[PDB]
């Protein structure tokens, strides 16, 4: 495994070895607004991240993940399209080198600066590995991010980032509440999909927030400062580290509001 985001690495190499990048349920898409319909059929849906315990905040070389207590039922995502329970288990984002790109996700083609992907797996099949080996196994809420006034509740992920600049550092990451990165509504577009990085697994279903939340310029600029290299490596910024959109082919994305 050595594929990236680089030219000669990146997403259009990934199907040399994994095959599924050019699978039938690939992530991210465009989300055309137009066309995605209300379904009366989603049930409400329910974020209790309430009793959250954040751990430690990796850099792994591709983004950075704050990582969850995952051992119990603690923070929990229901409801919606999902039947049962999603363990809440890290979050990331994804980002561009300017503010104009970014997401994974779009929304009638267009790019936000980056997003964020809460990811959870169902607690039916016991372990995370488990889960991503089924089509049901993992719910990622995705929250797209624009540049304009600061997120208080992201500026403690902001300032730890100059302890985690290169690829295999942690930093211990506790007391971190991820209530609030949330937008005020829910409302939200769901699908079948993917993984947006190898091993590309068609195991996600996809709920993407319609409102984004904004971010201050000085904190996207701190994302754009950590390393996709190691320590001691050419300094390579962590930055377009996003795949972009893939066909929707025989899937239609649904919304939850009118
Ligand atoms: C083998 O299981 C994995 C591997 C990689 C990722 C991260 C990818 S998948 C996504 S959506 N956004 C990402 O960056 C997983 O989600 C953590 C799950
Ligand atoms: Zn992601």
């Amino acid at each position: 495994h050595h594929w990236g985001y680089g030219k000669h690495n990146g997403p259009e190499h990934w199907h040399k070895d994994f095959p599924i990048a050019k699978g039938e349920r690939q992530s991210p898409v465009d989300i055309d607004t137009h066309t995605a319909k209300y379904d009366p059929s989603l049930k409400p849906l329910s974020v209790s991240y309430d009793q959250a315990t954040s751990l430690r905040i990796l850099n792994n070389g591709h983004a950075f993940n704050v990582e969850f207590d995952d051992s119990q039922d603690k923070a929990v995502l229901k409801g919606g399209p999902l039947d049962g329970t999603y363990r809440l288990i890290q979050f990331h984002f994804h980002w561009g080198s300017l503010d104009g790109q970014g997401s994974e996700h779009t929304v009638d083609k267009k790019k936000y600066a980056a997003e964020l992907h809460l990811v959870h797996w169902n607690t039916k099949y016991g372990d995370f590995g488990k889960a991503v080996q089924q089509p049901d196994g993992l719910a990622v809420l995705g929250i797209f991010l624009k540049v304009g006034s600061a997120k208080p509740g992201l500026q403690k992920v902001v300032d730890v980032l100059d302890s985690i600049k290169t690829k295999g550092k942690s930093a211990d990451f506790t007391n971190f509440d991820p209530r609030g990165l949330l937008p005020e509504s829910l409302d939200y577009w769901t699908y079948p999909g993917s993984l947006t990085t190898p091993p590309l697994l068609e195991c996600v279903t996809w709920i993407v927030l319609k409102e984004p939340i904004s971010v201050s310029s000085e904190q996207v600029l701190k994302f754009r400062k950590l390393n996709f290299n190691g320590e001691g490596e050419p300094e390579e910024l962590m930055v377009d580290n996003w795949r972009p959109a893939q066909p929707l082919k025989n899937r239609q994305i649904k919304a939850s509001f009118k």
